[PDB]
């Protein structure tokens, strides 16, 4: 695989979003992976609905938290709508997938990257964007303005984000806290520390949507 990977350079990632004051991270995270694989497969880049996931995922807790893998399961079964058809409100209402009409896209499945393994993660990122979790509760993470982030931080993961690339010494992450945070909404986290958990727990649980 390559030394450098950046899905933005292949026209596979959409503008940085802001989840606001709602624990929708898991939905935003899954959506980045969906927008990415569809572009890679079909050639078109569209924004998909995080609100739909927020409302229609029964295994997740709406704005109280949720699971990227379950949100990714939902799309592989029932598909998903465009963000424009089913916009983001920052509050969980009721599932309106049927009302909005036919789904815009549907995935074929979801797979898990072998955990606590930097190589297994890089390999997957070289194929498509990946849903990844980390600990964002630390002040250092919250105050990040740029650079290859090395911490300090623990591995009490509590925020789902998406990995859209990597380099010799970092993993490029797309966050959902707006463009005013980090490097225009992005963060480059240190890799190859030999830490199996990954910086901030980055290697705890990673999933990606499958689509043939
Ligand atoms: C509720 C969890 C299980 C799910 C995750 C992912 O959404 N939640 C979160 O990550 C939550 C979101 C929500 C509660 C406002 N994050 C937060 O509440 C954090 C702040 C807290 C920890 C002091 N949000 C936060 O810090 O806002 C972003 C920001 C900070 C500094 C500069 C620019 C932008």
């Amino acid at each position: 695989i390559p030394e450098y990977v950046d899905w933005r350079q292949k026209g596979a990632v959409t503008p940085v979003k802001n989840q606001g004051s709602c624990g929708s991270c898991w939905a935003f995270s899954a959506v980045v992976t969906i927008e990415g694989i569809i572009k890679i497969r079909t050639g078109n880049l569209n924004q998909y609905s995080e609100q739909e996931l927020l409302d229609c995922d029964r295994r997740s807790y709406g704005c109280n938290g949720g699971y990227p893998w379950s949100a990714l399961q939902l799309v592989a079964q029932y598909g998903i709508h465009y963000r424009n058809t089913y916009p983001y409100e920052g509050v969980q209402r009721y599932c309106r997938s049927r009302e909005k009409g036919p789904y815009a896209a549907k995935t074929d499945g979801v797979r898990q990257v072998q955990p606590y393994n930097q190589g297994a993660l890089l390999y997957s990122i070289a194929n498509q964007p990946v849903s990844v979790v980390l600990q964002a509760a630390g002040k250092d993470f919250q105050l990040y303005r740029g650079g290859i982030f090395v911490g300090p931080c623990g591995n009490k993961v509590d925020h789902a984000v998406a990995a859209v690339g990597y380099g010799p010494n970092y993993i490029l992450i797309k966050n959902s806290w707006g463009t005013g945070w980090g490097e225009n909404g992005y963060i480059r986290i240190k890799r190859g520390t030999g830490n199996s958990y990954g910086v901030c727990g980055l290697y705890t649980s990673s999933f990606y949507p499958v689509k043939n």
